[PDB]
């Protein structure tokens, strides 16, 4: 009924709270401590964390420790990213007590495995669709993932119950969200559509809002946030 979820993004390499541009690796900005940021989130209000293990999404190492504390000092709702593609990752990960995980790269990499832990964990598992036009990418051997369409229709068939959007052009930039993606998505699936990326204004939030109807449940904000384009407060007045 109008609102719009607000997950403010927490994403870990090499120990920091950094944004990428395009989510390229080596295009860090760093911001200091994940845990003083998602702290701040969480005191401002959000009810939501979007925290990510970029380290494990890029195979270099990981931040497994790290990204547990700032887990277990949140009292909100945690939605989990990075590297999550086989059963120790997962266990892991969802040993957080995290409202959700997502699993991007397993989708396209392992489509069999998605399917048993989507069978066997339901709603905790939630599945981000990297888009370029209308083909898939992930971060393993991967640039070609998949045709959009197939990869939806396989998911949405094996009851996957929700799926995380990005489009890479979009991320990081502050050029605004890609509003006709995720239009498109919503006309391929009755599960809900988390948008991620492209964030620049609290203008762009109400455009997001506006897809509420169609089947978009919330967005995940980064660099916007971080720099203080608006503050979270404002971003929660403006979403309903």
């Amino acid at each position: 009924m109008s609102k719009l979820e607000l997950l403010p993004a927490v994403d870990v390499r090499d120990g920091q709270a950094v944004r990428l541009v395009h989510g390229e690796s080596g295009t860090e900005t760093s911001y200091g401590s994940p845990l003083e940021a998602a702290l701040a989130w969480q005191r401002s209000g959000a009810e939501w964390l979007h925290l990510v293990d970029l380290d494990a999404a890029f195979g270099t190492g990981d931040n497994r420790a790290l990204i547990a504390e700032v887990a277990q000092a949140m009292d909100i709702k945690v939605e989990l990213s990075g590297g999550i593609r086989d059963d120790d990752t997962l266990a892991a990960a969802l040993a957080t007590g995290c409202t959700r995980v997502n699993l991007g790269t397993a989708a396209l990499e392992t489509p069999e495995w998605v399917a048993k832990v989507i069978a066997e964990h339901g709603d905790k598992i939630a599945v981000g669709l990297d888009v370029r036009g209308t083909t898939l990418r992930g971060r393993g051997w991967t640039r070609d993932g998949g045709d959009l369409y197939e990869t939806l229709d396989r998911l949405n068939k094996e009851g996957c119950a929700r799926y995380v959007v990005t489009d890479i052009a979009k991320d990081g930039t502050l050029q605004g969200p890609n509003l006709e993606l995720l239009k498109n998505v919503c006309a391929a699936t009755d599960r809900p559509v988390v948008a991620s990326g492209g964030v620049s204004s609290l203008d762009d939030l109400r455009a997001i809002a506006g897809l509420v109807p169609a089947g978009v449940e919330g967005a995940i904000v980064g660099k916007a946030l971080y720099a203080k384009a608006f503050t979270l407060e404002e971003a929660l007045e403006a979403t309903s």
